[PDB]
């Protein structure tokens, strides 16, 4: 079946709770099995103890930058870059989890979650998955952000990993 | 296993015994590493001889600032500032070790050793080790700073290295 | 009679209002024409487009550093550092204005704004001025800091200079 699995996220220390997401590898296995990967640490990298470092009210909260913590870093688990499997799935409303990217062909760890339909990514952006428990939880990573994307208090992934 | 490292501390040239580290090489590997071979002294430059140059009691004893003495120096074994490596580890209670720095991205050599829970660090400082032995020695370093974090007596890291 | 300065300060882009500040220059001159010179520019460097890098709420309110911009920095009108000039005047409550330092005789351009009685910084740290407009503004600047003194907004001064 699909891999399920989980962050769980801190602002400034303080507990927001878990967010729980579906990996549809039955439609993008290479994309779902990389974010699988990363959120278990198998290959020695991934996302525990990494940041939420760019959240857009009303669009977006983004993470995934475990290198460099800014927005240019991270890497896949084949490699800095990996190609578009393919964009089958749409950004239909909040939860939706998507890759962030440089353009085509680009995707290497960093990820977004939608707070709202953002069709105008469709095409661009692969999506691989979505929020089945926890939405809440993306909510309050969302308030914390601003126009500029910088937060106003620190979001932190202090844990994740598969359930299985 | 993890890296076990020792600080033998004096004040005003009297020894108060010695600090001994585990740095989470497991979790922090290259912060770890940095912290490793300051206190070895094996890349020409390090925390032998240097101070405790800010001691607030009951908040942290902050150290490692080899080049100016007073805070605003310091460098690592991979140039003048390392990015965060990551936020896995919190600032549980006393013991915990820890970076300084200029805010994100910014680590160089100083850290500190908590003297209680400061989870308001928790996301903004690198933890990468706790003292399992001579918490006492920690207190005694403690006992001798102020609110201002000015030290009544000249607080000095006379020896240092790695267990083995 | 003694100088009249300003600050004025945006947080995020948005107008907070004026600090108007009296130097105390009957009791530490060469330390109030520091500040005042990087008021007003006049050397070719100060305070205008620098930031308020470490607020603590109940605490003081940070600011000066306009080389680096995170509190390594910073130079006074007479070199990298000048002497602690006196300590006559004492932190007596909200309002107070003094000088950050890495220890004694080490004044650059670094300065904060008190919100509280910091009588344990008295010694330590050159009082050399006070608030007479704007307390409201620095309450304000108060209330976007944290107990780790990184802000909730960005913090910047978008004009001073003196005023008398």
């Amino acid at each position: 079946g699909n891999p399920l699995v989980y962050l769980d996220v801190d602002a400034n220390g303080k507990p927001l709770g878990r967010v729980v997401l579906e990996l549809k590898a039955d439609v993008v296995p290479k994309t779902a099995e990389n974010f699988r990967a990363l959120c278990t640490g198998e290959k020695g990298f991934g996302y525990k103890g990494s940041t939420f470092h760019r959240v857009i009210p009303s669009f977006m909260c983004q993470a995934g930058d475990f290198t460099n913590h800014n927005g240019t870093g991270g890497k896949s688990i084949y490699g800095s870059r990996f190609p578009d499997e393919n964009f089958t799935l749409k950004h239909v409303g909040p939860g939706v989890l998507s890759m962030a990217n440089a353009g085509p062909n680009t995707n290497g760890s960093q990820f977004f979650i939608c707070t709202i339909k953002t069709d105008w990514l469709d095409g661009k952006h692969v999506v691989f998955g979505h929020v089945i428990e926890g939405m809440d939880v993306v909510k309050k990573i969302e308030s914390f952000g601003s126009k500029s994307g910088r937060t106003s208090k620190k979001i932190v992934i202090t844990d994740c990993g598969q359930l299985s």
